[PDB]
């Protein structure tokens, strides 16, 4: 499918067994969600965008479902005004940029 | 063309008669650029991501050329670790996500 972009590309997510709202983030090396708890074990990362840097959790080989794909990958949980999904899960599921 | 996203997707743009490189960016709204001095009156701006808000000034009608295409946009200015093409530019060049 194409998603043309006048506005914001959200798709639904799956992980832990829980369904949340998430952004097509082309600009972001990694993912990025707020409103989930995930299990297990994490280490401390720091990432920086506009406004500053924050402190996550980092999650690593999480299952997560987008679109209609089942892939795995690392997961960062932390304050974020907004889910992101990363390149680092783009380019499993082979979304690309079409001009 | 076609841009696989295992690497950030920059591009090169050129606004104020110079060329700089930006990042084909998803989940921005807006494009803010940080190395440019553009002309004229603007508009004080607060935009916010990760990490927080920040300050920036709004440039409006402002002549830019991406991938090609010579298009006319709002260009924020302020500091920001990345310059942002944003979808209110991606859309007017056509830009699209496929997967
Ligand atoms: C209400 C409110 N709503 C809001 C809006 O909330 C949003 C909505 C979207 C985003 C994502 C972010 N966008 C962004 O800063 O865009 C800004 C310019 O246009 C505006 O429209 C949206 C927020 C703002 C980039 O796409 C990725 N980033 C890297 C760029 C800056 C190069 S990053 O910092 O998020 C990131 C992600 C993953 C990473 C990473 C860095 O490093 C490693 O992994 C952030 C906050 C704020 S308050």
């Amino acid at each position: 499918p194409q998603i043309t972009l006048w506005q914001r590309p959200i798709v639904t997510i799956k992980i832990g067994g829980q369904q949340r709202e998430a952004l097509l983030d082309t600009g972001a090396d990694d993912t990025v969600l707020e409103d989930i708890n995930l299990p297990g074990r994490w280490k401390p990362k720091i990432i920086g965008g506009v406004g500053g840097f924050v402190k996550v959790r980092q999650y690593d080989q999480v299952p997560i479902e987008i679109c209609g794909h089942k892939v795995i990958g690392t997961v960062l949980v932390g304050p974020t005004p907004a889910n992101i999904i990363g390149r680092n899960l783009m380019t499993q599921i082979g979304c690309t940029l079409n001009f």
